[PDB]
């Protein structure tokens, strides 16, 4: 890509749905993550959520697409067991039953999230990042990889 | 059909008339029931009751094909052995002697009855439909199965 990368932990290689594991040392500034993985052939949602801790009381940033009303995707947080105000982009960058590539990189001020290398949408953090150890991913996908690197 | 089915509870095939058996775990949203048979050459009418409980005593929506006055069809509710108001088609969709496919399309407000393909019919729910876990079918018809589906 247009930035050399450094590895910043082992890639996760054919995770499972639904998948839960550590995001070791927490999230940090310019760390990117990414999901390579297929969408359901009759996919409804999926979601990919970066949390604090294992009991999903406290999720940063939760990302959910939803084949549903034409497709949108859903942006929020849960702090305490509450969702917040949901951010909804009016537009479904995935396709059923096709490959994508997913990358969500850590910014000082925002998430940026990219699908299939385009810019999709941002999200701006609500809470600190460097808080969230774990990733939380499940729903109408299957994955091939879960890299985590660093510029 | 024009949307993938799937199957919600195994199939009903060659049930015998008068046939009683569960609708595993009640009528859900988004369910469609199908009878696929045959009316009978000399038919005077038949019966398709969506009901709670083996009893009979409670029927949210029954559905009864009467060849009688030019053919036509009475949709109605049993409430505690009460009937409520009939609501007549003064139509028959059916013809003796021949094949049919009679589709039950639950939705939130109503049910939609497709006969051959065709809309035939729409039923208001006068009572929720969850509580409906048996159908029960009689009279002058044969069936060669009951499938359970969703979108
Ligand atoms: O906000 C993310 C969550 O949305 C939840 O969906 C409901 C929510 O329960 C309620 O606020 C309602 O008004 O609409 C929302 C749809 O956005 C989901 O159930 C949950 O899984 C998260 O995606
Ligand atoms: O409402 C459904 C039931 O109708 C019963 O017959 C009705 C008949 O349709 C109506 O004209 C009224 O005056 O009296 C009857 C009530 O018994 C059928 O006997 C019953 O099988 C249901 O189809």
């Amino acid at each position: 890509g247009s930035m050399a990368l450094f590895s910043a932990q082992s890639p996760y290689i054919n995770p499972i749905i639904p998948f839960t594991g550590p995001i070791q040392g927490g999230l940090q500034e310019g760390l990117q993550v990414t999901l390579q993985g297929t969408t359901k052939s009759f996919a409804q949602r999926f979601v990919v959520n970066f949390q604090n801790s294992f009991n999903g009381n406290d999720i940063a940033f939760h990302f959910n697409p939803r084949f549903e009303e034409g497709g949108y995707v859903v942006c929020n947080t849960k702090q305490n067991g509450q969702w917040g105000p949901e951010e909804r982009k009016m537009q479904m960058p995935f396709q059923k039953g096709m490959p994508f590539e997913l990358c969500f990189l850590v910014q000082r001020s925002e998430f940026k999230v990219m699908v299939n290398k385009k810019f999709f949408v941002q999200y701006q953090h609500r809470v600190p990042y460097h808080l969230v150890d774990t990733i939380a991913v499940s729903g109408c996908l299957k994955l091939s990889f879960i890299t985590f690197q660093t510029q």
